[PDB]
């Protein structure tokens, strides 16, 4: 599954180069801007455990999600993955935990320890 294929083709997009965040171009966005920091970004997404059988089902599909990058308003993984997308982008990211919830995790739907996957289709963005 897709996860495997991160794992094994996914670019690392680490400052560390800890192979914590890697990230698949699935649909090839528009021209070269990618969003700036403190720019409001605003994407679809499907997030799941890396192991788990389906994507989190409990947001609203139609909804844009929200936020300012680069403020720590999402996990650090977001502020690196969504800061290298075009407009119209859509990414796979593959995420070790301290790039998400880390020890703590989030209970009860994110244990401890846990290696996340997304799929992230970026909208738009504004400065
Ligand atoms: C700076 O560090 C943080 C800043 C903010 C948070 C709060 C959680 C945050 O969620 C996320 O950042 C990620 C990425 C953006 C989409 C939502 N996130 C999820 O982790 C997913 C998760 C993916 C794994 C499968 C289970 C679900 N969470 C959600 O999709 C749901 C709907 C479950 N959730 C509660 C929210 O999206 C709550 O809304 C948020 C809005 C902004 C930031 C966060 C969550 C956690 C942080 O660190 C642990």
């Amino acid at each position: 599954g897709a996860p495997a294929t991160v794992t094994e083709q996914g670019e690392d997009i680490t400052s560390k180069k800890d192979r914590g965040v890697l990230k698949i171009v699935k649909r090839v966005g528009n021209g070269e801007e990618t969003p700036m920091i403190g720019d409001k970004v605003y994407v679809h997404y499907k997030g799941k455990l890396s192991n788990g059988k389906k994507f989190d089902s409990s947001h609203d599909r139609n909804e844009p999600f929200v936020f300012s990058l680069g403020k720590g308003q999402v996990i650090k993984a977001w502020d690196i993955g969504v800061a290298t997308m075009k407009k119209g982008e859509i990414a796979h990211l593959l995420i070790k935990p301290e790039y998400a919830y880390g020890s703590a995790g989030s209970l009860p739907k994110i244990p401890s320890n846990a290696t996340l996957f997304f799929e992230i289709e970026l909208l738009d963005f504004k400065g």
